[PDB]
């Protein structure tokens, strides 16, 4: 009745079995009993006082962890290591030669017995795979009609009309890049082109990725896992993007090259990039055939002002009723005064909005002002630091509303804050402006007034 | 009689049950007197010399103990890391399987046997780290009028009209960052207006954090317990402030964005920073969501020095009846023409102020007087040095008050030993020195001479 | 019976052997039936309960591993490190005394025992150099019909006749020189080379290298592994071809020179090198053996621009509904006469396809156009970008067709996106 | 008749008792004489080839330590923690469960049987913290009147004059460090301004410590027990020192940060710091409000060294024949004129006076002299070395006193005894 | 007539004493000719297959060695550290309980019995 | 036939050996043939069932190298630093009691026995 245990090791062709016990490894006449095939390599077995076999069971269930390395050339054993960089060779359990192994994995493994008899799965939920949900949509974009009808025509239509495409035998563009002066709205557009998408459905998803995010085991294990999960989601038949932004983070470049590569593979997925700096990217993404689309987008110019500004500057917000008076009450007609009043003063260029003085390679000499260098988040800005100083207002006098003088003190006042602040040059905007008198330049200072780094 | 005792691992229909025993695992039959489902899994067990079962008891109570990492899929097994990260899977505990099982406790196990047994509990001190009365007051800082405008402006207005911003649709901004060179006054206008706030409630809080503590359980779990405690302090509905002074700590700078994002939902907390250096901070924290308002402290001016001056010699300390009879009985007038005195020669532009020689790379030179290397601590440091004066003059003449000649020596005392204190300067210095100029400084010379590295 | 094992230790000549059994080292006598010399060194053996040896075994296989640090000068002994630097002298098996001992192997070790087993060897199997099969033959190839045939004398011929070049004793030209404007085929032409030699063995090893592939040691192993991954696929005898993308980034020169000197004696190895820049191209690397053909392609004429245009045009595609009635359902007359139209539109000396002026040292604004600025990526750009403004035409319309007038729009908007010379300035 | 030995584990009402023996544990019934009531849980026992425990015995003082990290609520196990972190759940010996066991404390436990068998008392001589009255004064320090007035001022004026720097609002420091070349009598100048506030008061205390001696059982435990010394020796109001000698030994420092920051509540109390390297010491200890006053003690210039070559000669020299008859015998005028023509022969830039050369990184070479390298520890080497000289000349040849080349030879033995790109000594 | 080895614990005056053997403590009788004061404390001593300690020897002289930290209150244990910090409170040897013990010494110890030998010389 | 092995610490005038085996130390008898001024010292040496000594074998060529830290005055002990910066005393070999040894050396010692060997070259 009293029994021990043992693990099986190896066979013969004798119906003789070589039995792990006692920190031992005998050889043992089984028992005629049980057959000799179901008999696996690393089965417990059931021993006797005489000790000799009398059952073949499971398998060990609790034991060393460890590591696998690498499967031995022979297909029978595979070197592992194990807790403090130990490392030894085992042999395989037969579940072992539900899934298939793959080198790097974890094993259960008795050391003494030198056998490995289970796959144990290690698992990390990764938000990165985790899709988001846009919120932004074009009503809340101004002053990109033609920008945003590119990116309708690169990205929305080959979703939309698949088939177009296959009967025309026209390859749908892989990679987008946008690119621009920092605070436009790229991240704007590239985020709402996922809410066009979803609107557009007679189930789209999208999946957003940042450089700082990215920038951190080390950055490369991500890329391979959103990839997949892309590749995943796309399989079904739904349209999904992954979105790359601030695309210096790369220049490591050469893995994702290749997934970008074999990303031919699949037909119903784009990569969009988005990036401050042309430059400073890798060239070989920038190569036709990985990311082709390029497009533009531009600080916004005197009638982009008013568009942008009645996006922000809604008739649902308080309103002076002076103001009303001034046109009767009618909210919409005052409002599109004052926003013309209000873009035509910013971008007047009176002396305070003179803001920069060029020292071209033959010392020509212009006064450039704000309303070259403005950006869209200088219009979240101001808008921002009217409300402020409207509410501050309603708050000390009583009266409640807004009112031009609030935008014109924002307004001049707000240049000052971000003349210190940076972001206020581009090596491109320095090559736009050259490139009407083709001169370089070696000294820059503004008109208060501070010096550039060049 | 002589009895061993084992550990059950499970029961079997044959009412034979395996236990471990003598450090190996054997199989026993148990006593006709008890029945075998009677027995609970992992339970320890005596035995005869016969080798059989005759009864079960408790479960052992000591031996060693592990770290549960996790448990397995069907629940009868776990993946606990050992002492020295010795990773093992062990069984369970009937016990174990109201105080459910969570991840991340400690288990009492035997490696052999493979069995854990009980799940102790420990405890935790508290950081103590939280709430400190705000002893300063807006009226205890000098000079500062438009700071103290904006820092209320960025804090103070958004919870006395919580629905005000909602009225006009304003996005109320979290973080709030300062800088300036160092003894500015920084570190001081944080706990005014947490005082401010705190005397607005006719409960509020607030939570200081220092740099070099958290260079010291772990760091990474430290912020992670403050932000928590920041946000269910916070879900009481009182507004509540956090303050990172010195953020030159940061830069594990990663996990600090992802806490502050998850607090952007939150519409009661604020992030404040500080720090005399703004290039170490990691700009990944400088976005918009993050820190917003780059306050700048900037060096006391004539008019300022006057009234940091005029926060410390007050009406209320001894004054010469000598200078008093020049004034007839008035100390405010007294201590006022004192004041004026004082700064201007602190600030005057004379031989013996000079400071600093700034010669630039184009090789032309500009001699710096002390008005530009100021601080707000060095006017602290100068007073009480002045008071002292006025202890050691009372002991050796008898005669009380405080005299002009008192404060006159201080300043050139305070230029005396600082002549070798390079604690006054800063980089922003060099570099708006150098945007004055328009050159870039190649030498340094202080007027005793010492050249500090350029 | 039950028994044991044992790890032998050293034979004796008294019909006796030290084995190591149980924690300890005893010395043990074996049966008759087996040999004491047959039993080899360290060979795990069999055992009873009256303690004897009875047969062999199979050595080991499982155990410890540990860095061989170095082998005593006894020629049985070694020195190994342990990963807990522990530092161990143990005897050799006699597989181990044919790939000899080096240090840095991985050897098999039981502690108890003190015996090395046998030498685990790392893999370092990589995939930097891979076998690609190449997408489209010339038939595709669109204005290069001068451009073909030579390429098909200088590596295409060779190897199908290469009797004729044993009885000239002429060595074929190994390598061909490919340069001009970007977008003009010079991978195209290498592709359809590559197919057509797999298209002729009624077996064609084609390696592809990148100017990013050598910029990922330094580059002196990579290019090591590239070349002589090529050596052994030569070496069967089936044909090889080699082809190089962009070399402007190279020219280390010197070790380049020695490896295409070293793989020029090479009998059926051919390579195709490829670059834009044929200006900064360093002459050491055409010296004989290596590229020799220096063939010029340039930017396409009226005739290249049709048979491109055609090649990318083909009748499998739709054509307008109103514009058929024109040539009576004759579709490819069509499309034919429709690209004689764009091509003659993209040649036309007018105002409007102007692209540059160049003020030389003589005054000369000379007016540059986009015929003669014209590359097969431009013309892509051309007609996808049309196809795309025909795709919005009928979403907006209903009606399917390629239209020209499409075609006729893309040409202007298309052209917005990209004596001695002395100002330049476009138009 | 031999007997092996086993540990008790636990107690049953059935004349059973489980041991651990061997390695194993085990049910034995005891002998009918030994009462069950009589043993204790974790006590040593007799055992026998028979296997039953026969008599009682001691408790075992050998095993491993373990230090205590928590008391269960049990009341009988207690989560201790291995040399190297390796945690386990002991039993608690009955003579553990008078003193009280706490947190932090060491046991002897035994990792085969967990059971905990007693507390280690880790305790040392404690003489570190002995305060020492001084013995110097400042008449024994010279040519730093700079800094004694500065020191004087730092120290005892806020002891003093508590209520007077009351009235001012201002609130005295509480750090001073002091620093500068090796050998300068700073624990001279410690000693001696102890000596000057011990002189005004009409039971204060110099808790004088050195540096390496912390090194040294745990010097956190040290620094702790200096620190609650010093509190309740100043819980009297009477001032106290406490003088850390060699601070740049010391970079705990976040437990010293902390205790300084708890302490400066008590507002009669002054730390003292002394060091050779100001770049060695942690900045957060010279932030203000912890150090707030910071003094240079340099090395002696001509009238400084001339200071203190006349401390240590004073008018009680015992000087040669040949000397007296110039100077008339007046020894209170011959000991100045020695030192004046010492202190101008030695500061002399001879070429025998070179000690350094500095070879600038912009290809200027400079060398340093003798002046550049005196400090008070040198001055009183050479003095003594040219008085036992002299006392070996005079003993050598008959007539006794002091000569000029005595001290000029013991000047060269014991002195002999931008960037820069290389240095040298010559 | 084959015998082992032992080290000495305790002794008793009850004709029989305290060894540690063969990994284990147990105690066993004494030999007629040895004695209580004969027997020397911490001592090596032969052992036989009957069990009883016979002929008590010099003492053993190879094995760790342990930087000692501090001596403790009773005089007899004392607190010493091992190369990977472990710490064990041994006993002491006679010589050791003249040459002073003092902390920061490197004493011959046997931490299966924790004894220490003597204080081994540096250089 | 079947015959153990053990290893040869130090000789008695008593014609009795130390030796170390299975483990732990014992001291055995010699076969007659054998004189223990013949029986060189360290010498590993075959057993039998019985326990006896039966012939003297060579030295040891397998065990744990370590780098040597110093030799005691009195010759027959030397303190040695393993792997994990464990030191031990440690007996010599009879070579090492004419080549030169110095401080540092590497030297092959079996732990539990505390014999060393030889001295290891090193490239
Ligand atoms: N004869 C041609 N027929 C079709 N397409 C061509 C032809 N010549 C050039 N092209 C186009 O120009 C591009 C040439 O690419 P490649 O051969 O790599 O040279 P490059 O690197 O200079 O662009 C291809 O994308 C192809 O579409
Ligand atoms: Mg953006
Ligand atoms: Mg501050
Ligand atoms: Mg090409």
């Amino acid at each position: 009745p009293p029994s021990g245990y043992g693990v099986l090791l190896a066979t013969h062709d004798d119906d003789t079995v070589d039995v792990f016990t006692s920190g031992r490894k005998m050889r043992l006449t089984c028992s005629p009993n049980i057959d000799a095939a179901s008999l696996k390599k690393g089965q417990t077995v059931r021993l006797n006082e005489a000790l000799t076999v009398v059952e073949a069971g499971t398998f060990e269930a609790v034991g060393e962890i460890s590591t696998l390395r690498e499967i031995l050339a022979d297909g029978h054993r595979a070197l592992v290591v194990g807790h403090a960089d130990e490392e030894r060779v085992v042999w395989l359990a037969d579940p072992l030669i539900p899934r298939k192994l793959r080198p790097g994995d974890s094993l259960l493994v008795d050391t003494k017995a030198g056998y490995a008899f289970e796959r144990i799965p290690k698992a990390e939920v990764e938000d990165l795979v985790l899709e988001e949900v846009p919120d932004v949509s074009y009503a809340d974009i101004g002053g990109l009609s033609r920008q945003i009808e590119q990116i309708r025509d690169a990205v929305e239509l080959p979703f939309l009309h698949k088939e177009l495409y296959r009967e025309y035998s026209l390859r749908p563009p892989k990679g987008v890049l946008l690119y621009g002066p920092p605070g436009c709205g790229k991240t704007l557009i590239a985020k709402a082109v996922a809410n066009s998408l979803a609107k557009k459905m007679a189930k789209s998803y999208f999946l957003n990725i940042k450089g700082p995010e990215l920038l951190n085991g080390e950055t490369e294990r991500h890329i391979r896992l959103i990839f997949q999960r892309a590749r995943e989601k796309a399989s079904e038949g739904t349209p999904v993007i992954v979105f790359f932004d601030e695309m210096d983070s790369i220049f490591v470049v050469p893995q994702l090259l290749s997934e970008i590569d074999g990303v031919e593979g699949l037909e119903n997925v784009i990569v969009i990039g988005a990036s401050n700096r042309e430059d400073m990217i890798d060239p070989a993404i920038l190569r036709p055939g990985r990311l082709d689309v390029k497009i533009k987008i531009e600080r916004p110019d005197a009638e982009a002002a008013q568009d942008i500004y009645s996006k922000y500057l809604t008739e649902f917000l308080p309103v002076h009723a002076d103001d009303l008076a001034e046109f009767d009450g009618d909210r919409s007609a005052c409002i599109k005064a004052m926003i013309e009043k209000v873009v035509d003063r910013m971008y007047a260029e009176i002396d305070d909005n003179r803001f920069l003085e060029v020292t071209y390679a033959n010392g020509d000499k212009e006064v450039m002002y704000f309303k070259d260098f403005n950006s869209g988040a200088m219009i979240q800005n101001v808008v921002d630091r009217a409300k402020k100083n409207a509410i501050k207002s309603v708050l000390e006098t009583g009266q409640p509303g807004l009112r031009i003088q609030h935008l014109l003190d924002s307004i001049v006042d707000e240049f000052a804050e971000n003349e210190d602040l940076p972001n206020t040059t581009n090596p491109d905007d320095w090559a736009r402006i050259s490139g009407k008198k083709g001169e370089r330049i070696v000294y820059i200072r503004t008109l208060a007034s501070r010096a550039i780094d060049t």
